[PDB]
């Protein structure tokens, strides 16, 4: 919407490293980000493409789910939701759902639930402490999802770490449900945790996310990748994702 509402200018004070991923990335376009907890340092591929402010999609239901759980929608013994027999076109929405399974499968419904319960004013509180992209919730509808709000792929991994890492209004407990809805791969090694998210505008890809963050037995790592252009999907910038953080040495 305004001058500020599509990048993110604000300067990173820390150590950071320039990544070249390009061959990992091959024909698609967009940016990865990386910090580690230990090092306390940014790494960095496409720098200018890490501060453009696209829409979160579903990555945004990491927010949501955090949200939810602060204003007591969902806990800890009961996450669960009735489906409304709305037909959709995935069976694996067409069923009731908890936090878990509607993390695992991106169960829109699910989250627009529990948005429709949270206030305005509360949401708008939240995003000025998150410092999340460009705080714009427009129509207050679905404002995640290809519309008002927008956030970088540098901002996606700072917010990320900070709501986390910061002892804040969250609770512990909130905190853990929230990364146990996200664990996508344990191991000997590592636990790898994130969120996919697709856009879709006139029947083409054109947003991909994945945001997470990785522990191991020395050190944490927040990441996130965005797509712009090629095959911009959730699914893609995940594969990307993992060749890039194995190439790394994260996940061994
Ligand atoms: C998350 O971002 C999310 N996105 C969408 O569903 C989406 C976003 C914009 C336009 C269309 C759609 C969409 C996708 C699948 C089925 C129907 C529709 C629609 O609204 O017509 C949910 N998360 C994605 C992810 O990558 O995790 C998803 C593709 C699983 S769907």
């Amino acid at each position: 919407q305004s001058i500020t509402d599509y990048n993110y200018k604000k300067p990173l004070h820390n150590d950071y490293q320039i990544l070249d991923k390009s061959k990992i990335f091959g024909s698609n376009s967009g940016s990865f980000v990386m910090y580690s907890m230990a090092a306390d340092a940014y790494y960095i591929y496409n720098e200018k493409e890490s501060r453009k402010r696209y829409s979160p999609n579903s990555t945004y239901k990491i927010y949501l789910a955090m949200f939810g759980l602060d204003r007591h929608i969902i806990n800890d013994e009961n996450s669960r939701m009735s489906w409304n027999h709305k037909h959709y076109p995935f069976d694996a929405w067409n069923k009731e759902q908890d936090l878990n399974t509607a993390m695992q499968n991106s169960v829109n419904w699910y989250f627009e639930r529990i948005s429709d319960q949270i206030p305005k004013n509360y949401t708008a509180t939240q995003l000025k402490q998150l410092n999340y992209g460009n705080k714009n919730l427009g129509s207050y509808k679905s404002y995640w999802m290809e519309d008002s709000l927008k956030i970088s792929n540098l901002e996606q991994v700072i917010v990320f770490k900070n709501m986390m890492e910061q002892n804040n209004h969250f609770s512990k407990k909130a905190k853990n449900q929230l990364s146990s809805s996200l664990l996508i791969k344990k191991n000997e090694k590592y636990e790898l945790y994130g969120k996919t998210g697709t856009g879709i505008v006139n029947g083409k890809y054109n947003n991909g996310w994945f945001v997470g963050y990785v522990i191991t037995n020395h050190d944490k790592y927040y990441f996130a990748t965005h797509l712009s252009d090629g095959k911009p999907s959730g699914k893609n910038a995940e594969l990307i994702s993992e060749k890039i953080l194995k190439e790394m040495g994260v996940l061994n």
